[PDB]
C-alpha cells in the first residue's frame, strides 16, 4: 500500500500536472503541498520571515512554519495523503505508475 | 532539458523496476543511487558505521558516507544524470513527461 515511500511519485504527479488539465490547485491545496514538501525535505522552516509585502512568498513561508517540527517522514506521508485526498475530491484516483 | 527538480521522478521510476525488467541495477549502481538518495534527501550520513559482517549495511553507510560534504541539489543533480547515464548504457531514454 501507499506509505511515505511513495512521496516521491506523489510530487512527481504533481509537477507533471498542466496548468489547466484534469486536476485544479486551489491556493490552499498549493501552499499545503508546499509547505509539506519543504518540511519533508528541508525540515524545518529556513530563514527570515519574508516582507509582508511579498504576500506569495510570505504566505509560503508562514506556511512552511506552520509545519515546524513535523518529522520529514510525517511530512511525506501528508502529502501524499494530501494528494490521494484532493484526487478524489475531483473524481480521480490514483497510484504510482 | 532535466534538473534537480525532477529528482523525485527519476526515485519514483527507479522504485517503479520490477526485479527482472529492461532495466538491470548492479550492486554498484544500487549504491550510488542509495547514497546519492541519502544524501539528497537527508544530507551527510547519520550515526555510526556498521559492522563489517553486515556487509550491505556496511557498503551502504559506507557509500554515504563517500557523498558526505556534497549539497542536496548536486547530490539531486547527480541521481537524475546517473540514471540517465544508466539507461543509456543500456538502451533506454528516458524523461518525465
Amino acid at each position: 500500500h501507499m506509505s511515505a515511500a511513495d512521496f516521491e511519485a506523489a510530487v512527481a504527479y504533481v509537477r507533471s500536472l498542466p496548468k489547466d488539465g484534469p486536476v485544479q490547485l486551489d491556493n490552499a491545496a498549493k501552499l499545503q503541498f508546499y509547505s509539506l514538501y519543504k518540511q519533508a525535505t528541508e525540515g524545518d522552516v529556513t530563514g527570515s520571515q519574508p516582507w509582508a509585502v511579498q504576500v506569495e512568498a510570505r504566505a509560503k513561508w508562514d506556511a512552511w512554519n506552520s509545519c515546524k517540527g513535523m518529522k520529514s517522514e510525517d511530512a511525506k506521508a501528508a502529502y501524499v495523503r494530501r494528494l490521494l485526498t484532493l484526487l478524489r475530491s475531483q473524481g480521480i484516483q490514483w497510484k504510482p505508475g
